[PDB]
């Protein structure tokens, strides 16, 4: 077991969304446990987990800057980020949806980190 993957699934992992506007952003990001204080900013993946584990290998990845890997396909993404100038509940969240490839870290061929920059 990896605690750490666990926590990128639960922090950056969404298989089948469906409409990914403000109010999913709002939702999610309470029923994650991300509101206590409200995360400034979290980018959730779509898709199967088996397309993200591959960034960790030469299969959907490459080395990254200093220790992390950049991914060779392009994902569906939604990015969440806060507004309102509270840092605390009721969290508001704008909605961005994306498409695009991904930077995550990797442990033992498991996504631990989302880089949350590229989505800034």
């Amino acid at each position: 077991d990896n605690s750490r993957y666990t926590h990128f699934l639960t922090q950056h992992y969404d298989a089948k969304p469906q409409g990914r506007d403000d109010r999913y952003c709002e939702s999610i990001m309470r029923r994650r446990g991300l509101t206590s204080p409200c995360k400034d900013i979290n980018t959730f993946i779509h898709g199967n987990k088996r397309s993200i584990k591959a960034i960790c290998e030469n299969k959907n990845g490459n080395p990254h800057r200093e220790n992390l890997r950049i991914s060779k396909s392009s994902f569906q993404v939604t990015t969440c980020k806060l507004h309102g100038g509270s840092p605390w509940p009721p969290c508001q969240y704008r909605a961005t949806a994306g498409f695009r490839n991904v930077v995550v870290a990797c442990e033992n061929g498991l996504p631990v980190h989302l880089d949350q920059s590229i989505f800034r």
